[PDB]
């Protein structure tokens, strides 16, 4: 079903980084692959996710750039699920490169953190069977 | 001498970043303004650049992607300036990112470091009067 290096779970495919890229090369990569980075639907799909994590911050498809939060596929943000870690998002500034916080990402414990898009973190694509 | 928002000392202009980008970006945007990232040719050069610094990681114009350690513009790195932390460069490739270390930048106290050319971190363009 699912190519080589790509792990199948409840009619998706799942491929880790075993490197890191900035979000929008993350999301160029994913998208040469015919694939998005990883949408969480789902506590399941979060618990799947979260267990496979290599140890380290991980990009998932969700960023507010235009103020708003989106997932790259158009899943709704407002009524889908949601996995914050306490205090998330802030928009940060006070690491004073510029701007606020306007990509997310995995912590190992698999709780989301708003952080700057500029950032070498590892990625999750998934693509449809 | 200099244009506004430079700052002139002994035959350059310098430019402080108030922001963060990857390597690549930041020599790109020096190169836009007509110049590049910050060559340190002398220890009084050093102690000018470091005591200005913005109290965060910020990239200078010394980078090895091919091996061995080359200034942007050409100044001869062996018989050259070096200001390396104890234990620099390294190369280290346990930050898991992807390769090792290619990139070298300014801690605030002014020792260099090697680090990943993706981070984002602050950065000084010079130029000629
Ligand atoms: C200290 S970094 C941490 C908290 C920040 C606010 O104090 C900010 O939200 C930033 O996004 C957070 N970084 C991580 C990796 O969670
Ligand atoms: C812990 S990060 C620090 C030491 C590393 C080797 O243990 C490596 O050289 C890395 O380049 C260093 N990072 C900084 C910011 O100096
Ligand atoms: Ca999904
Ligand atoms: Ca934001
Ligand atoms: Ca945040
Ligand atoms: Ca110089
Ligand atoms: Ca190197
Ligand atoms: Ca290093
Ligand atoms: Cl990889
Ligand atoms: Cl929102
Ligand atoms: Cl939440
Ligand atoms: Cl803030
Ligand atoms: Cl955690
Ligand atoms: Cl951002
Ligand atoms: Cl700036
Ligand atoms: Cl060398
Ligand atoms: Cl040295
Ligand atoms: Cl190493
Ligand atoms: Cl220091
Ligand atoms: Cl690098
Ligand atoms: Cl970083």
């Amino acid at each position: 079903s699912c190519p080589v290096n790509w792990v199948e779970h409840q009619d998706s495919c799942y491929w880790f980084s075993h490197s890191g890229m900035s979000w929008a090369e993350a999301e160029k990569y994913c998208q040469l692959k015919n694939a998005h980075l990883v949408v969480i639907n789902s506590r399941e799909e979060q618990n799947f996710v979260q267990k496979y994590l290599g140890s380290a911050y991980t990009w998932m498809g969700l960023s507010d750039p235009e103020g708003a939060w989106k997932w790259v596929d158009g899943t709704d943000y407002a009524t889908g699920f949601q996995n914050w870690k306490p205090g998330q998002p802030d928009d940060w500034q006070g690491h004073g490169l510029g701007g606020g916080e306007d990509c997310a990402h995995f912590h190992p414990d698999g709780r989301w953190n708003d952080d700057v898009c500029q950032r070498p973190y590892h990625w999750v694509c998934e693509a449809g069977l």
